[PDB]
């Protein structure tokens, strides 16, 4: 392989063995002040996030091509609201929602995100950004459209006086600082396997598919109940610690925990575990994605769940994760996905995930480190 695009990026080369920890250029102290040539016809415009038709017309972009399994099946379908959360996070600056227009239609078809986040990196703690939600109309694709808007959220973030970043991708590029997988845990197995997301597995028929995927009806652990505004220093601290024996994980401040963990219907769940004394020692989170099932008549929606994070310093975390599945089952979700970062492959098989399809590769930008094992990997991004 080589890649027309990346070998000329400050990443690693795929292969090269990396023994060093630091920038892969240094740090540019002028900077182009004029976006970047698109091809004709199509303009740039930051996308007001604020103003509901906007945000709508961002809904519909993403709705329609952002990403698809590996069968072409099922189509993310993040909410308005989400991305509200998912974009505006404490930080976040108007230019970073980058947005491409047709001129004379005005329709949105291209868009890519940064949002500002301080990242530990083994020994170092650096300032970067996040870059996500990078999305070409369908109509668009293979035309060299996503280097421009990668080129151009670059130069704008360089202007801000950032150098580095941090982004996941199902494909192989130049060079992964971690590899993880996600697992899937049934929970409504019936429609799973009604529009494939699942099959009838090895000699099992449905009604013991159903038995084996059944949860309790409340969950078990003592003194689980919603996270509250009076939590969020408490979940700043435990967070702050449990973290610290990863090698890539975000330092959040507090204002940034409250965002990321307060508790809104349909877009994120946090619960805490407060114990006979009144101190929270655990908490559990996940947020809320669901699935555009394609071409589909009846069924037209998957609800899945994603695991978030999990810090258990009194409750076991076996204990922990499965009061989330039983919560996501209350809450009318399909499926509750995991990925195996962290200290997630001592809950996996053992709660019935199955593993499934691809895998979730983990990049840095302008920052060269050697690679980790999953089990090192401690940051989830939306
Ligand atoms: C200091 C600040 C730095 C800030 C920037 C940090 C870097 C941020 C990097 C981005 C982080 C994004 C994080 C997320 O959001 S990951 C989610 C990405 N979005 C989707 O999968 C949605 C559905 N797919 C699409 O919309 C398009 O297929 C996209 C837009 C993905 C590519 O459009 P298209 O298919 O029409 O292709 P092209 O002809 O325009 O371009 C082909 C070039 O693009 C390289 N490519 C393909 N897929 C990805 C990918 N996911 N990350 C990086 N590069 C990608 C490909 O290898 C090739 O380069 P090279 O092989 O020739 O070298
Ligand atoms: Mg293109």
């Amino acid at each position: 392989r080589s890649y027309q695009f990346w070998d000329t990026q400050p990443v690693p080369k795929l292969g090269e063995v990396v023994n060093t920890h630091g920038p892969v250029e240094p740090d540019k102290d002028n900077i182009r002040q004029e976006p970047y040539t698109l091809p004709q016809g199509f303009t740039w415009d930051a996308l007001d996030l604020g103003d509901r038709g906007v945000l709508k017309e961002l809904y519909t972009l993403l709705n329609e091509n952002y990403v698809e399994d590996d069968d072409n099946m099922f189509r993310f379908d993040y909410s308005p609201e989400f991305l509200l959360w998912a974009l505006r996070p404490p930080g976040w600056l108007p230019q970073w929602h980058c947005g491409v227009r047709v001129v004379s239609s005005r329709k949105l078809v291209g868009f890519i995100s940064a949002i500002p986040a301080n990242i530990h990196i083994y020994d170092t703690e650096k300032k970067m950004v996040e870059i996500n939600f990078l999305c070409v109309h369908k109509k668009l694709r293979s035309k060299r459209v996503a280097p421009v808007l990668i080129r151009e959220i670059t130069r704008r973030v360089h202007l801000e006086g950032i150098f580095q970043a941090v982004y996941t991708a199902g494909v192989v590029l130049p060079k992964p600082v971690g590899t993880c997988r996600y697992w899937h845990r049934s929970l409504n197995p019936r429609k799973l396997i009604e529009v494939k997301f699942s099959h009838l597995s090895r000699n099992m028929t449905m009604q013991r598919t159903m038995k084996l995927y059944r949860l309790p009806e409340t969950p078990k652990t003592a003194g689980l109940r919603p996270m509250e505004t009076k939590d969020i220093p408490v979940v700043h601290q435990l967070l702050t610690r449990y973290l610290k024996q990863f090698h890539l994980t975000p330092v959040m401040s507090q204002e940034e925990v409250e965002h990321w963990f307060y508790p809104q219907e349909n877009i994120i769940d946090t619960f805490v575990v407060e114990n006979a004394n009144g101190e929270v020692t655990d908490f559990l989170s996940f947020y809320t994605l669901p699935s555009t099932i394609m071409n589909h008549p009846t069924h037209k929606s998957l609800k899945a769940a994603y695991s978030f994070y999990n810090v258990h310093t009194q409750t076991p975390l076996l204990d922990l994760m499965s009061d989330a599945l039983v919560l996501a089952k209350m809450k009318g979700f399909d499926v509750f996905n995991a990925l195996d970062l962290m200290e997630n492959k001592t809950f996996l098989e053992k709660l019935k995930f199955g593993i499934g399809d691809g895998n979730l590769q983990y990049y840095l930008y302008n920052w060269k480190c050697p690679s980790m094992g999953a089990e090192k990997v401690g940051l989830v991004l939306q």
